[PDB]
Formats: C-alpha cells, structure tokens, sequence
C-alpha cells in the first residue's frame, strides 16, 4: 500500500497525532425517540460492528500488498473484534515495567513494526445515506491505524485509550462495504 | 508541482504547523573563534543569503509546474530577497481592519491561493559538508512555504512571525546548489 501514506509515515511524527478525526464529545447515541433515550434503551442509530472480522499480520506497514485496499486477502483469517492480536498467537504480548520495549530515540519507532490488517464487509441500509451524517466510532487501537473505506483513504488516529471517529458519509454506499 | 505536498494540503490543517522543522532556540552564529564571539563580529559559519532571487507568482498552488523543482523558470524575473511580492506588484496588498480577507471556513482557504514560488542557486563549500550541519534559516515567511533543495523535498513551515529553520546537511552538494 502507498504512496502519501507510506511516504510520510505519520507514525513517526509527535506533531500529527490524527487525520481527519472528528471532535471528541460525551457517549452520544442519536435517539430519535424521547423516551428511549430517558429509559437509556438501545438506539437504531448506534450499530455495533463488533463480531467477525477478517486479519492479516505483518511484519512492517511496507510489507502490507496493494490489493488489501481492494479486497480481502486470502490468506487472512477469520477473527473476533474487539481482541488483542497477541491473544491469538500472531506475536508475543511483552512485559516490561519501565524499560520501553523498543529503543528510545524519539519519535521513531523499529523498522520491524508489526501490523495488524484488519477488514470487515458489511452492510449499509439505504435510509443512513440518503439523509444525515453517518460515522464510524473505534473506541481503542493500540497503538495508531490509518482507515481506508471502499478502498479510499480515511484518516488516521492516535492515543490507544480513547476513541477515533470519522465521517464515512461521502466513502459509503447502500448494500456491501 | 504534487503528489503528496498537493495532496495532503497542510496549509489547511492546523494540526500540521510544520514538517521536519527544527526546535527553536536563541540567535546563533556559531564562532569558531572566541574573541570573534565576544566582540559580537560577524560569523564565517553564518552566511547571508539575501540579495537575489529567482521569482514566479501562481494563482494557486496547483498552477505550479513540475519543472520549477528541478530547474529554473524562463518566465520568472530576477528579484530582491526579503520583500513582500505585493510591493513588486504581482498582486494587491490588502487592508481589512477586523474582518477576515478570507471567508471564514476554518480551516480552509480560497482555492485561488496566490502562490510565491522563489528559487536560488548558491555556492556551498565542501568543507561545510564534509564536517557538522548545515541549515537554513527562514526568518520571516508569510503565510506558509514548502522548501525543496535539489529537487528534493525538505519539510514545511507556518507562523509568518518567527524563523522557521531546516537541516540541509544530507540535501547539498560541494559547488552550485
Ligand atoms: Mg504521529
Ligand atoms: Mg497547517
């Protein structure tokens, strides 16, 4: 995958720390009746895209092809979302307490930095893009990720430990995304 | 001119001030000599590179061709360097009070973007890169610049007011540059 992407490897940069990510602001869930919203009851609004997914590890952001843009790489596997991928067994979790576990020599990171390409395929009803505003709300990745829709570029985020959200309105389409 | 300076827009993201830009820090001169420094004479290590340049104005940033990058443009004129291109008269200088000379949309800017493209080719002697570090310091740059040298790109500046400085070290050769 390139080229604006790899070029200016953001993940090195303290001074960009998203792209393109929307405000942050307390939990909404967009109800559209009152007292749904008062008895705190699920919204039609607010999708959970929690469950399947499918996962790729490698070994470098340069080592990651192309045509995962595109379309699902066949040699990915099927995994539960939210998860950590060292909880599957793709590499080591590291415990270590003050010591970073790579070199310190900021704001680089090793060359070898593993990467976790993860996809999902799903649906978009006709009634969310024909009116409104529709986003996507990752409430934690560790440590950064850069979010491609439909094959376009997204944005970027960083802070493992609070949500990103971004503005898929103009990147959706009704049916498979 | 692109791909990535084109395509990312920085002077449209007030998360990017800047790109590869070097901390801040009190007026240096770097004597080689202490009585030099203590009778605040002037620095062989300090080189001016006032006087002139090479200029082209654009309409936007967009306008710019490719080849400005690698060589000098026949319709561009021979100007002083420091000036405001509105007192050469390029374009008008504009006097608004409070309100905006732009409409307010941040973080953007008008697509028509009057674009100052300066160039020179200077000397650099080869003792200043077979040891240490050279750099070049913009002073005043109003409103935001990208800086290439040999063609190569080398990083990105905003704030008109304060230097704006940049390791050319790996960027320049012994004779014309
Ligand atoms: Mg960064
Ligand atoms: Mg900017």
């Amino acid at each position: 995958i390139d080229p604006v992407v790899l070029q200016r490897r953001d993940w090195e940069n303290p001074g960009v720390t998203q792209l393109n990510r929307l405000a942050a602001h307390p939990p909404f869930a967009s109800w559209r009746n009152s007292e749904e919203a008062r008895t705190d009851r699920p919204s039609q609004q607010l999708r959970s895209l929690n469950g399947e997914w499918r996962f790729a590890w490698f070994p470098a952001p340069e080592a990651v092809p192309e045509s995962w843009l595109e379309c699902d790489l066949p040699e990915a596997d099927t995994v539960v979302v939210p998860s950590n991928w060292q909880m599957h067994g793709y590499d080591a979790p590291i415990y270590t307490n003050v010591t970073y576990p790579i070199t310190v020599n900021p704001p680089f990171v090793p060359t070898e930095n593993p990467t976790g390409c993860y996809s999902l395929t799903f649906n978009v009803d006709e009634s969310w893009l024909q009116e409104g505003q529709t986003r996507i709300i990752f409430d934690g990745v560790n440590s950064a990720f850069h979010l491609w829709c439909n094959g376009r570029w997204v944005g970027y985020g960083q802070d493992s430990r609070l949500p990103s959200e971004f503005d898929l309105s103009a990147f959706l389409r009704a049916g498979e995304n």
